[PDB]
């Protein structure tokens, strides 16, 4: 079919770390979040699998194109949009690697902005775990076999909203 | 009939428990609302009744799923949702028990976060003392006696929203 | 007629108190609104009358239901509903009491909540002398001189919201 | 024609006064806007011109109702509404006065309220000096000189709205 | 065309500067560089002839920089002008260097709105991309790109938006 936006939802990362004071060549705390963002060959909750050529592909556009050029933002909650609104973001994708067929990352929470940054930043502090989503661009394959493959030419748009795991 | 989105009040929770410094592991001191968070075999406010065997698996499921995930975020005010919206939690469920019929549990107030967890708190710290609500899925069959039951399936979406009794 | 919003603004109370230290069971300081916040036997400013009986038996209900249970919240602005919305939340009414034929109260503003209480209490500290509008559900009979007069079974359902006075 | 709402721009007040501890009848410091808040006997930019003694008399009514009684809040932005919303208050007059057929008035910028007044203070604080506006009720008459002139019985309800010139 | 509202987005400019005492002192967090482009092929396939650039920024800065008016607001919105209420930098210098527009812009802090989310942004590592907002009419040429006819008006210099 036809390009559509992709959301998908990848669950909880395993790392939380708040407070560690990094160099800033100076020294800058942050709250950090840290695990797995987006996965490979398995079938998502969404019944949606990503091949790894694909999504090697999206994940090394979206690290040059937004990572490495400090825009890579998120937001709290998944809207139906495929950009970031700098106005809503809440994290911002600072690193992206590959473990095996896992796509890990890490990611700064926004704080001071009174607004959603200082949201998840609270929300964080009082306990929560968040989890995260992707969106993207892309179009899907029907298997017959319960499940859609993702088609050639997927494009990665923002790599982590925090969102609240269903 | 069919399932349908069912929110209860359950009246004030009897502690509200400001600034005891409890062990992060430091210290962090916090704002809790401790008491009667649901009731099983009681004809509620709406005319409804839990059977206690149906909350019990409710409960269960929801300990899993979303208070010992760290997921059992809750807002200020029930909306007419099944889900949480994290930009609008006010509350984290910690822990719920059994006492007999009726389920207590504690619930920290998410504060620093410039929106609903601080509304709340602040709401609080001028002597509002709030009532509890919660969101769930099921169906009701009417006895004839003024009172519907709660239909075997039952599932609670949200332990508690913080809420203003009428 | 059949019952209604009732919804009137009854003027600037006299007196507005910042920064007492008052006693917790240590000190807690807090912004004080003091004076007439309903009146019984005049004219108001919506051409209605409240006569005493009707206005008394009202108070006394909403002392029993909402000031001593803790719950006599209200906003900023008064909006076309009957009960206050606890997000908007800006005063809470800790007493009520006759004098004549007014009735004064005293209002604690809702601070640190970075909303309507802490809007409020900034206005205030300005120099903005609010004007109260109380809110209750009830019908009303023409006189053809010139008023209306509440009808038996008035409820107040909201003390005060503070209000720009007209 | 019949009453409408009137909203009037006026320009940027000649003073932004910030931090001078004032002696509250303690010492309290504020950020002020003064100036000219009105004025009359001018074609203003929306080609109107307001008479001296229409103005005199709708300029000593308000500071009668509302800003002796200290009720005089207005805006960030004029909303095309005759009366303040608390809510979204900005500012307060706490004095006005006449200079030849100019209005001119002291206004407080209310901060400390995470909103209008907070952001108009950040806002003047960055270096932005802010433009004024006023609301009222009237109507006007053509004069077929390209203006239209206040009728008798205008009523200033906002003396000053914060507004992006 | 007849006249409508141009905008443009003209990339991340390339200084952030945080915390100079600039002269008592105020500390401020600023965005300095490229604001403005003239005689390039723009992202949206126009291009400003440098003539026509060159009178609006010299409008714009008599006009709202040097009035203390040249508000930007933190995503460039389908109207003409700035709400102060939305504003979340404002510039205080504009400069040409050959034919790039570079401009000096304060983030606007404090104000618990678009101000302070933009500085936290930028603190937490975000670099903007510029916009800006203007009023005239294109000229088609066939060769994929339109040309800003003369009398192009400048209303708002910089908007922070998200680059795409």
């Amino acid at each position: 079919n036809e390009p559509q936006l992709l959301i998908e939802t990848w669950g909880q990362p395993g790392e939380i770390i708040d407070g560690v004071p990094m160099l800033e060549s100076g020294l800058k705390p942050g709250l950090y979040i840290e695990g797995i963002f987006l996965q490979a060959e398995v079938v998502n909750r969404n019944k949606r699998l990503y091949p790894k050529r694909i999504l090697e592909k999206a994940v090394k556009d979206y690290i040059n194109e937004q990572v490495l050029t400090k825009q890579a933002l998120g937001e709290l909650n998944a809207p139906p949009r495929a950009n970031v609104d700098p106005m809503q973001a809440a994290i911002i994708i600072e690193d992206m690697w590959w473990k095996g067929n896992d796509v890990y990352g890490r990611a700064r929470v926004i704080e001071g902005d009174h607004g959603p940054g200082d949201k998840l930043a609270a929300n964080i502090r009082a306990g929560w775990i968040p989890g995260v989503a992707s969106r993207g661009l892309g179009s899907l394959t029907d298997t017959n076999e319960g499940y859609r493959i993702v088609n050639e030419g997927f494009k990665l748009t923002v790599g982590v909203d925090a969102v609240w795991g269903p």
